[PDB]
């Protein structure tokens, strides 16, 4: 299962995460590619900020979903 | 931990997982290799039927175990 | 011989008892315009394999496959 993240630098990039994969473990995923801590991540799919416990399957993310990283201020 | 996927293909399969890697997960698997998506996807194991909330360790999978596909109607 | 593929709707081919599956997937290519690469069949809980045919399977007249993708 591959989802899409639209990262800061514009370029979208792509993750491989399994179907309950939680929110923190997706964040971790992009701090070992884009390379900001999940602390200062915020993660928005579908007008829905994604909460750090909750998993994949809560927010209904599906295959080849595109998430919008945003900068924690 | 690698277990055992019995498909419709007659086939068996080989797939990489962990302890408590749920079943919905397991199901997501199947269909990266066998295309059949967890919708329509049905695993039983030592005659019981595994539901997508659970996970490999309540149903006491153990490594080497065999997991027989069926399609849900 | 007729057979029918049904789908989570129910599309009816015209085929022989001698037709591989990989006949059969190009018929419905020919109906419903799905790729032969991208169907998957299946007849009483076995996914068929191209090169096998319906004979091979007993798939008698009216009997009805199941049609699932791999998009
Ligand atoms: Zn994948
Ligand atoms: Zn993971
Ligand atoms: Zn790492
Ligand atoms: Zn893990
Ligand atoms: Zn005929
Ligand atoms: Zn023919
Ligand atoms: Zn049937």
């Amino acid at each position: 299962m591959q989802i899409f993240v639209k990262t800061l630098t514009g370029k979208t990039i792509t993750l491989e995460v399994e179907p309950s994969d939680t929110i923190e473990n997706v964040k971790a995923k992009i701090q070992d590619k884009e390379g900001i801590p999940p602390d200062q991540q915020r993660l928005i799919f579908a007008g829905r900020q994604l909460e750090d416990g909750r998993t994949l399957s809560d927010y209904n993310i599906q295959k080849e979903s595109t998430l919008h990283l945003v900068l924690r201020l």
